[PDB]
Formats: structure tokens, C-alpha cells, sequence
């Protein structure tokens, strides 16, 4: 009887439809309508919906999405909700996942999957250039990478890292201790020693020819060109592996796998990215609305969402589950888990990445300086937080 309109982007939301099947018919007085929106067009049909008073009751947002739509004032704060919930336990979710829906301490999503990025390797390959293990620091990365290239020749390479993405630079820079942001986060801080350390691990990897100077419109097929042998790893995401799956060649089963991102002095951070769950605070079944969201946390409702699609849960117990313990590809994932860390939480971050990302191609194809780099993004980040800045400047913060 009651109806809830939920709110979710692509592939997610085809499979979310499905599982809201059994939400209902364990909840008959609550009708759920899922509305797929195209995420390209999903900012503008939100800032749009809003101001027309037409926002859903519940939606995914992409996590970096949630300090525009919390400063906006248009969440439900969900600690109210959460503190009441037997089923979402905070304690039991990845912290670096967790801290991605706090804005300025308050709570205003459930984080509903994970999105981070690691190594796909050839197991073979691996071997080939004389090891067993994937490299767990920074330096063991280089000293496997430089074997390999000697193995497979000029014309073939270590690792694959598209220039156009800016996925791979973030991780190794939130492996350090400085934040990419400086002073109430109104400044840039890729002048700092942390930015310019990733900066030259990975500018050094084009460098000696471990990593192609492409950009991924420039390879074929990663799928085909990583089974054919030119390039051993693949720096990238949880989609990946049924994908990879799909195309491995008879031969194949079982010769490549998973590994957890190096980091500087061992295992490291990487990217705590994916999607949320919120409640829009203009809704009138929040209730209604909060019980969706309690099914979709609970650990066997994500086991089956990853067992369709992929996406990673967000919490430890789901990983407890059989389904994802004993799954060999997914255990990389699970442990990056524990040492992923939320980017800062600015509205204007997907601008300053997208600017970090440029410098970086300049960086990597045109030799330009890592002290020009670094001062020139500091400037064009600088410009893109002057209203921030001036805001603060103005009121108290």
C-alpha cells in the first residue's frame, strides 16, 4: 500500500530491482517503484528533481556526491536511524568506507557498496620473471615490475595504468600520511611531500617503460591485451573480474588473480569509493524508506548483490559469508578494505582530481617538472576553492 520510490543508476539499478522482488514479498504493505537513472544524467535530474520538490525517497549516490547534497541540506540524518538499527552495526563496516558518508560529523548515508582499485595479475607471468608473491611494498613493486620488463622485451610492459584515469595517482596518494587538501581543506596541498612522493612513484613507472604512455582509448581490448601478454598487471576495479573471467582462454583458469594495492612500507590505502544509500529529507515515508535501506545492509542481501554483479560489500560480515570467503578473486578486495580512506569531503573534489589528472599526463607525456606540476595544480585548485575559501573567510567557517 505504501509506495517508496527509490532512485538508482545503471546495472545497480537493474539488479536492486530484483532484489527489491524479495523486500516486498517480505513486506507486502510497502511498495518499492525503482527508477533507473542514467548516471551521466543522474546529478542533473537530483539538483533538478530538488528544486522541482520531486526528489525521491530513497537513492544511491555516488559517495563523493554526499557533501553537495548534505550542504545542500537535503539529507536525512541517518545516525538517528542507524543508532536504532540492530542490523547496521557501524563497528562492522570498513572505517574508511564508514568515514566517506560523515560530513562535518554527521552521518547522512549507509554505505551500500565499495569501489576500489588494485592489482589483476598473470600468475604465469609473475612466475615467469621468477616470483610467487605480488610485491607489498612500493620498492618490491619496482624490483617485480623492472624483472618482468626484462622478461617480456621493449615492446611489452609491466603494468597498465590508462593516462586518462585518474583512479591509480589518487591511490598511491592517499597511501600518505599529508592530506591532498591544506587549511580547512581551502587550499590544495599538492605542493606537500605526500603528493609529490606519489607523484614521482608513479611518473617513474612510465618512465622506465614499465607502464605504456597510453591512454585507454588507445588499447584495443584490456581484457585480450592482458591474457595476450602485454602488460602482466592491471591496476583496476571490482567490475573487472567477472569480465575477466568471461574471456579467459581455455588454457587460463587459474593463472591470474588479485592482489592488494603495495603501499610505501607495505599493504596500503587505497580508493574508498562506490555508491551510498540516503533518505531525502523532503520524504514522507522515511520509516518505510529506512527499512529498504536496513534490507539492502543486511549481510546476506549484499552477498547476492556481489554474487550478480560484482559490487563489493561495504561490511565485514557479508565477507564472513562463504559466498565471499572461500571466492579466491574477491579476498584482494576484502583486505584493500580495511586500509581504504575517504578523499576530502569538498564539493568541488571531482573538479580537482580531474585537474590533478591533467598535470599528471603533462607529467608523464610531455616531461614536464614535478615542482612545475605540483605549483601549477596547487594554482588551479586554489581557483577552484576561492568561493569555499571566501565563504569561510566571511563567516566564521
Amino acid at each position: 500500500k505504501t509506495t517508496v520510490r527509490f532512485w538508482a543508476m545503471g546495472k545497480e539499478a537493474e539488479v536492486v530491482a530484483e532484489l527489491v522482488a524479495d523486500f516486498e514479498k517480505q513486506n507486502p504493505t510497502i511498495h518499492v517503484d525503482v527508477q533507473n537513472i542514467p548516471m551521466t544524467a543522474a546529478h542533473e535530474k537530483l539538483l533538478t528533481a530538488f528544486a522541482a520538490d520531486g526528489l525521491p525517497d530513497v537513492c544511491q549516490l555516488g559517495n563523493t556526491w554526499l557533501p553537495e547534497f548534505a550542504l545542500l541540506d537535503t539529507l536525512e540524518p541517518m545516525q538517528p536511524y542507524v543508532a536504532r538499527s540492530k542490523i547496521v552495526d557501524p563497528a562492522d563496516y570498513f572505517p574508511g568506507v564508514w568515514d566517506t558518508n560523515l560530513v562535518d560529523g554527521t552521518l547522512y548515508g549507509v554505505p551500500w557498496y565499495v569501489d576500489t582499485r588494485l592489482l589483476f595479475y598473470r600468475k604465469d607471468l609473475l612466475r615467469e620473471a621468477g616470483y610467487s608473491q605480488m610485491p607489498k611494498t612500493w620498492a618490491e613493486m619496482e624490483q617485480v615490475m623492472a624483472a618482468i620488463k626484462r622478461k617480456v622485451g621493449p615492446d611489452r610492459y609491466a603494468i597498465l595504468m590508462p593516462l586518462n584515469e585518474f583512479e591509480q595517482q589518487l591511490s598511491f596518494a592517499l597511501q600518505q600520511d599529508d592530506r591532498l587538501l591544506r587549511d580547512h581543506d581551502n587550499y590544495g596541498n599538492f605542493r606537500g611531500a605526500g603528493f609529490r612522493k606519489a607523484l614521482g612513484f608513479y611518473d617513474n613507472m612510465y618512465q622506465q617503460g614499465w607502464a605504456p604512455k597510453v591512454s585507454e582509448t588507445q588499447v584495443s581490448n584490456v581484457w585480450y591485451e592482458f591474457f595476450n601478454g602485454y602488460y602482466a598487471f592491471y591496476l583496476s576495479g571490482p567490475w573487472n573480474v567477472r569480465e575477466f573471467k568471461l574471456r579467459q582462454p581455455p588454457g587460463m583458469e587459474g593463472n591470474w588473480g588479485t592482489a592488494p594495492l603495495p603501499g610505501p612500507n607495505g599493504l596500503g590505502a587505497g580508493i574508498a569509493g562506490g555508491s551510498s544509500l540516503v533518505i531525502f529529507k523532503s520524504s514522507q515515508h522515511k520509516d518505510a524508506s529506512w527499512k529498504l535501506i536496513e534490507y539492502l545492509s543486511q549481510p546476506q542481501v549484499q552477498a547476492r548483490f556481489h554474487a550478480i554483479i560484482g559490487d563489493l560489500p561495504p561490511r565485514r560480515s557479508t565477507w564472513k559469508l562463504p559466498s565471499l570467503a572461500n571466492d579466491a578473486l574477491a579476498h584482494a578486495f576484502g583486505d584493500q578494505l580495511e586500509r581504504v580512506k575517504a578523499t576530502p569531503k569538498v564539493l568541488e573534489w571531482e573538479r580537482i582530481v580531474q585537474e590533478m589528472r591533467l598535470v599528471t599526463e603533462r607529467v608523464v607525456r610531455g616531461g614536464q617538472s614535478h615542482d612545475a606540476a605540483v605549483q601549477e595544480l596547487d594554482q588551479r585548485v586554489d581557483e577552484i576553492l576561492a568561493k569555499r575559501r571566501w565563504i569561510f573567510e566571511q563567516e566564521g567557517g
